[PDB]
């Protein structure tokens, strides 16, 4: 893996792109092959590609206003090129208040300047319920 | 923190005590003051003490047989004396088949030979619903 300080810069940039809550800012730290996978695996939530996330992030980030990110724990394994964040999120949506918590596992790419893989355990109801109703709304058009 | 090598060996022992699926073997690697906290915080599951766990462990390990533990991911931050494990579990119970997945955040003690704090995201229904109903049953007797 890349040196600890190179990975750590990428880890910090990843958090700030998330906290910034813009599509380009957040995705800037994804490698081109980076994927997101919802945990637990038993939930059967399909992985999201970088391109998937490019399409989804604008609408979700626009719907969730006053977004806040509270970093509770960061665990960085530089020898393995891996990290974990435990983060608590809040936002306002037109439907009412939004709250979530994410245990997000990260893998850095070999160079160390991007996140190459994400696996995360969080309340995925927006992903399981809103996403299909979003899809079927585009198809009905 | 303790030497990285010692922390890693304790993490290995912690995992093996769990996999061995005996109460004494699993709790051997908990410090005397170790606590467990269920995530997410939004669920408000009260922190469990070592004594709480000493009471809970014999009955769960008796009801779950053919216990399997699969370690999917280990992330070890030796400079911080912290680690995360992602683990998938399965077992048989008299009520039917059991499965779970745990994202477990661990802190080592200063000496490095015990885990002194646990915070874990997992399906907590067995500890939140089963054991209280067991305790009410005893109270009725
Ligand atoms: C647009 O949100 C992100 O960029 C995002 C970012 C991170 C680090 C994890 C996520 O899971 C998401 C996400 O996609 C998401 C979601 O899919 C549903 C609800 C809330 C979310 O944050
Ligand atoms: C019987 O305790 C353990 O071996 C145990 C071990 C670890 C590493 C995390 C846990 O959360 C538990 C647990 O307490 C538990 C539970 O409360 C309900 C279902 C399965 C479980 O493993």
């Amino acid at each position: 893996p890349a040196p600890a300080e190179v990975q750590a810069a990428t880890l910090e940039k990843f958090i700030q792109g998330w906290a910034g809550w813009t599509p380009d800012g957040f995705l800037a730290n994804w490698s081109e092959d980076c994927t997101q996978k919802t945990l637990p695996f038993s939930s059967g939530v399909p992985l999201r590609t970088r391109a998937d996330t490019e399409k989804l992030a604008p609408v979700l980030m626009s719907l969730m206003s006053n977004f806040t990110l509270d970093i509770h724990n960061v665990v960085h394994d530089a020898p393995q090129g891996k990290a974990v964040i435990y983060a608590l999120t809040k936002a306002d949506t037109p439907f009412g208040p939004y709250r979530n918590e994410h245990a997000i596992f990260l893998w850095f790419n070999e160079i160390g300047d991007r996140v190459q893989k994400i696996e995360e355990m969080f309340d995925a109801v927006v992903m399981q319920e809103f996403l299909p109703k979003l899809d079927k709304y585009v198809a009905d058009n």
